[PDB]
């Protein structure tokens, strides 16, 4: 019963530091380069630095300070070797199969459980460490999904606002740092604004994070959509969630009771803060939601709250989490 | 009657430019550097790009096409020749004097009108063009103010969400693009955050365009407030609106509502479209406020609505625009 | 006999709105994108502004303000209708056939003759306008290459060294803008630091730039090569040529010798000011090479001189400037 | 015999932090802000992270884990409290008194010996640790300074080239990150060039630095010079060497030599490299100057070398060497 991940890239790379980290042994890691690149990418990082760690290779391995990691470049799911390594648990990190119509291939050439790191489609069960983990079925569910950086920096503040004001209706913006997704100068796209120059422009985006929050959150369903502005920053993003509660309440009520949360149930989640911080005072940070509590804003009963997250570290952080739940109750 | 200005920076370039292109004439400018120095930024400017002209410069003027300007660097208001220069109206665009209280001394000193491009304070009244203009009285205003980019950005679209959908609440968030107001590295600043390195981090800062745009608009009177984010772009920004109306409407009511108001009252201020755009797209466009469609959301009678406006050059257009109807309007 | 684009991207599509502007007709544009994603990115570019025109778009062609335009998704170039559309020079813009050996299926398809905009390989004359491009043989060369916009700002320099002080050795270094060949965030390439994030870095990277003006400029055959630094800029570079002359000289001497050329022989292709210029002040420039003249620097024979350049609109006016000398000597 | 430290800034900060981690003792701290900022920006560092310790503050000190540290804001050197406060030596970091001739103020009012952490002035003597620092006499000199962050890159590989091939004639470049002496946007300087947005331009700006390499090593007196480009990056620099050799050598004889100095006499200042790094992968690295071996080029005798360098935390680290070296053979 060991780890596998295919996409060993931005998402990848930081969820294996963190398995690593933890102790979790990954059996082999397929992506579409070869294995010198992946050697590199690993070793030298520009957002979290150098890999804690010896990094080798050779033409069908990677060395962890010795410890042989089979590497492969095989572009089909099915053909990868998840057998012959005995790799029970996958990280589906490419950001190509996020339907378990395509993923369950994972299953059928080897693999017993498959993690999403995205919004899926057609998986067992889209879940949210903190919002409804202890929803896990390891009999049925087998191909999850970890939903999104935002939806896990939402859910986190709509469940408390829910369980403690009550949530009527709700917007949201997030100010995103661009991903590997957009483009750096203008080039072709299927969303002709993340086909904008990433570094040079504020990119409109389109965002589902609100409504997948209305998955995991039922409450909030057909009531509940934002939108995403990408910015020019390589990682580190924060949520803006206006919304009207069910009774008119004080922004200190609103954060106190956040605060509640995160010193409590949510703790390791979401996290509290009042400090005068930006955005580089968040980069690797482990939680999925932190508050900034002095944006704290209240007309009434209409509220806005901003959360603060990085949607590569904390969301890794989310992704190693869910595979230690899922081995540890595995199948 | 000729116009004058002091703090020849980044407004004060801009406005100045307009005005030339406009035919309007400045008599004098004053700054704190030397006449070389205010030649050569008003010719290569970073955002804009060359002077449409020549410039030329000595120890007390500057030359635009030959016609010469007066150039002082005078660091006390009441100090500068705005007498023997025939001076009328001011443009304070130091940022420094955002107070009649202070401000005055431009008048003591000559200048019969006084305009603050800026957030002002014991001013006669601030002016939102396009929203409360018509109520500028000749005889009893001297100092007044042209509000902020935000404020004139917010007021044309809240004007118009009242005056057919009526607004009960409004909460806004602003993605400002960095002022010289902000640091370059982390330093010393009243502002805890407006310390931190500019071009790294995604910023929060407090900012009065909504209550501010509750005076113009006397309708949103401590029911209206907002946030802002200063985020890695030299020029541009989007206001983010998220309003609680008075009636259940629909994303597209709301948007040819705005879209009337741009093609008819409010035109040539307020702007609509539903064109796929990015930030470098409105960089240098005229209007107060350009409606970003596609963007608009609506749950109901709580909606969402976007609006671009370059804080520099469309701002600069409606100060060239005051000292119009100033001049139109004189004493 | 008319113009053809094949690769509508960053180059192509400034190739393109030049060849508009200046009258010549491009008859077909083939790109791997629909025509909708093509029509609004010529439309709306993020370094350059809104396109000077009118841009529609259907299945089958582009419009530029009425006149229609043919407009393809082939990979393949032999299987572009060169032919069927009477395209006799083809701009090959794609970056992916630099080489005659596969750019000659432009030939077997329609196309009479072919501009590889880059450095090509088995091409039939690599030109560089202002140094050898009067060694243009209409009846042999068919398959031309305009070299790289590195190579266009070296060679008018060394070509003014050589025939005015000689050259013995040179090295140079390149401070160049980023392009859509690197990546946005660390993710696999072929060369392991370009593989890096590119607005976050200064990236060092091989260029044969130099090297290549030894071939346009046999004198400096195996006594010339470079480096070249990708920074963090959109547009615009510059290159630090240090040379060994073959006689001790002054920087006043070397200046107005490139002084010269600039407002003689090579006016129009090289340019030279003393102005205190900074990369803003050169986007959009039409010159190859732009002499820094306050940075000339030399210390008896060993000089060192900086050009700036704008990769993209300065080298895709070169490339049009090629078309227009294909048309005119054409087969 | 207590450390103290004047100009809490950018360099300031990096040395106390260094000076903690190490042990050393700072006794008073004086800036022109409140403490409360002080506290602040030592807290939260937007490019090294947060503070490794707890950070407190009242009206008159700063507490580094309990240990309480005075902080004042006079900005006059002679009336700051040396003397009742112990301090012995002095970091002059604010930039403005890089000259002994007022510098000496420092001694009049208490110190016993003072560092200045920039290009000095009327110094006793300006040492680059690893290239003249043995020449400290405690006796005569009182009044040091570091010299600056490129000179500091430079001499290590200066001083290998010359006691191993010797040096003729040489220029350098510097691609340097920019720093708070630039500006934000276009705004008034006494360089024209640095007075241009500092993250949207490549800025060249003169640098003493090779001149100043010409005094701890007077063998290039007169006959080493060059060129600064300040370039869109936070922190972290590259300088290249262009020099003339006194015999024809090969880039592989170059390397094995500044190879060796760094492995052996040079350790600890100067490094050597031939992974394939960028930029962000030097950014808090101790050296003084790492070489990136795969690039050295060379062509015959005449050699180009390139060099990174973390003008923050490296020279820093120079500025806390300094200071152990003072305290050693103190006054
Ligand atoms: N970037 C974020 O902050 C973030 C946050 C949450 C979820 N995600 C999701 O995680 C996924 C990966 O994101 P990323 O940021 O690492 O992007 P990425 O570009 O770094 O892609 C990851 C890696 O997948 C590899 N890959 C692509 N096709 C492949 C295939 N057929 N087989 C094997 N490897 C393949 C790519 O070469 C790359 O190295 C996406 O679906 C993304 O939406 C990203
Ligand atoms: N930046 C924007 O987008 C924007 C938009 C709206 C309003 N404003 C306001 O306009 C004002 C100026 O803004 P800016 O962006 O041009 O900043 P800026 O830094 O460019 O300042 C303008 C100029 O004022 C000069 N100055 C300072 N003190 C002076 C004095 N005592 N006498 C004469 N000149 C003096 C400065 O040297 C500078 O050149 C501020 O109050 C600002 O809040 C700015
Ligand atoms: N960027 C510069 O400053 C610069 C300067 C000189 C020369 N060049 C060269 O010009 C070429 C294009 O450069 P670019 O900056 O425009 O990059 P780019 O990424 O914008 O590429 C140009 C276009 O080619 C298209 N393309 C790719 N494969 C294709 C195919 N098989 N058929 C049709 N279209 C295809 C791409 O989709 C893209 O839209 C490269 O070889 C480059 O080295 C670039
Ligand atoms: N930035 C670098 O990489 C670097 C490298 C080597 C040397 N240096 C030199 O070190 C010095 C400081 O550089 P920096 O990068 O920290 O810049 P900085 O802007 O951070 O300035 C340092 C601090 O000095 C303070 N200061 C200014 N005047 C003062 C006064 N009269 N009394 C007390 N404090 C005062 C400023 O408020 C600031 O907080 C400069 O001379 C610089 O040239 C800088």
């Amino acid at each position: 019963m060991k780890v596998g991940i295919n996409g060993f890239g931005r998402i990848g790379r930081q969820v294996f530091r963190i398995l690593h980290e933890r102790g979790v042994e990954v059996a082999l890691i397929n992506d579409l380069t070869d294995n010198k690149t992946l050697a590199h990418l690993l070793k030298y990082d520009s957002t979290y630095g150098r890999f804690p760690g010896a990094v080798g290779y050779d033409e069908e391995n990677l060395y962890v300070d010795g410890k042989a990691i089979r590497a492969t470049a095989i572009k089909d799911p099915r053909e990868i070797p998840w057998k012959q390594a005995g790799v029970g648990v996958v990280v589906e990190s490419t950001g190509v199969f996020t339907d378990g119509e395509k993923a369950r291939a994972h299953l059928e050439a080897g693999a017993k459980k498959v993690i999403i790191t995205a919004p899926a489609k057609n998986e067992d069960i889209t879940v949210v460490l903190g919002v409804n983990h202890e929803q896990y079925d390891p009999a049925k569910h087998h191909i999850l999904s970890n939903a999104s950086c935002t939806t896990n920096s939402l859910a986190p503040v709509m469940k408390v606002l829910e369980k403690a004001f009550g949530v009527e209706k709700a917007l949201m913006t997030t100010v995103h740092s661009y991903t590997n997704d957009q483009r750096l100068l203008d080039l072709p796209h299927k969303d002709l604004r993340r086909a904008r120059a990433a570094a040079l422009n504020i990119i409109p985006t389109t965002t589902g994070a609100a409504k997948a929050t209305a998955l995991v959150l039922p409450s909030l369903k057909g009531r509940f959509d934002g939108m995403a502005l990408r910015v020019p920053t390589p990682t580190g993003s924060i949520s803006d969630i206006t919304a009207l509660l069910k009774r008119e309440v004080t922004a200190e009520e609103v954060n106190a009771a956040l605060k509640a949360a995160a010193e409590g149930p949510l703790k390791g989640i979401l996290a509290y803060t009042e400090d005068e911080i930006v955005l580089r005072d968040i980069v690797m940070d482990p939680h999925s939601s932190i508050v900034d509590g002095k944006l704290t804003k209240a007309i009434g009963n209409l509220v806005k709250v901003f959360a603060w997250y990085d949607n590569e570290w904390g969301y890794a952080n989310r992704v190693a989490d869910l595979v230690e739940l899922v081995l540890k109750k595995g199948v």
